């Protein structure tokens, strides 16, 4: 059965695997270590962008507001922001960069705008997600030290929240659509959950990686002519310098779907 297959995959992987699937056809779930904490890494960018979208509902100019980019903002991973040094990007542009290029400067500007990691966390609490915690900014939020609760959530909580954000009513109509549009346009993701699904299925996802070989993906999935699914696959390893294992996420996706 599905639980045995996931346990076997986890054993083969040598690490710790967390899965939560929500099938909106029947409100059923497939859960594996779904209440354990895992470091989110770049998957936390979805919540930061959603927090800005929420604020924009009462401030219609917000997505157009200009944010300065300076050398001092640069970190290491900034493919979009590094092209606008001494200029500005709008909050919409920063959201797109964070979600589609995983730019870490862009994430930091979303965090700062809403008031910092504790404000992103407070947004999650307002949604009814009492598990999510964003503690740090980029780049340090990705350390993924085993046993460290900073910058973690559980698969169950993140699946339920991603469902709320992309399919439910957490966000206004325009803002929900915007988040879905951004996630459907991500430039990565094909090697993770998508690699375990049929070619025809439509996916909006956000990946992440970090210390301890942490390899993550969170997705909303539209199978052909079926109600959507939400899938969270989090994975981390014992060794600080372990390499990423996107194949494990693909394999988990294949196990928990009928595709
Ligand atoms: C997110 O987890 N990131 C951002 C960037 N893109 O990876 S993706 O998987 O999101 O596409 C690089 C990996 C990761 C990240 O921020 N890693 C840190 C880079 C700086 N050193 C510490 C790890």
């Amino acid at each position: 059965d599905v639980q045995q297959k996931l346990a076997e995959l986890e054993r083969q992987s040598g690490g710790r695997l967390g899965v939560a699937l929500i099938n909106t056809a029947d409100n059923s779930q497939i859960l594996y270590r779904a209440d354990e904490r895992f470091a989110m890494c770049s998957t936390s960018k979805v919540m930061a962008a959603a927090a800005v979208l929420k604020k924009s509902e009462s401030e219609p100019s917000l997505l157009n507001q200009r944010v300065e980019i300076k050398k001092s903002d640069l970190v290491n991973y900034n493919p979009i922001a590094e092209k606008h040094v001494n200029g500005t990007m709008s909050l919409a542009e920063l959201s797109a960069a964070a979600l589609q290029y995983s730019d870490n400067v862009a994430m930091n500007k979303l965090i700062a705008h809403v008031g910092g990691p504790a404000s992103v966390t407070a947004f999650a609490r307002q949604l009814g997600d009492e598990t999510f915690r964003l503690d740090r900014t980029e780049p340090t939020l990705n350390t993924a030290i085993p046993g460290d609760p900073r910058d973690t959530t559980s698969p169950r909580a993140m699946a339920q929240t991603l469902r709320n954000l992309t399919l439910g009513k957490a966000l206004g109509d325009s803002q929900r659509a915007q988040l879905v549009t951004w996630m459907k346009g991500n430039t990565t993701g094909a090697a993770s959950i998508q690699a375990g699904l049929p070619a025809s299925w439509v996916v909006g996802d956000k990946t992440g990686s970090g210390g301890y070989g942490t390899t993550n993906d969170i997705a909303v999935i539209w199978p052909k002519d079926r109600a959507p699914l939400i899938l969270v696959t989090y994975f981390t390893q014992p060794q600080p310098k372990a390499e990423s294992r996107r194949d494990i996420l693909a394999s988990a996706a294949k196990i928990v779907t009928d595709g």
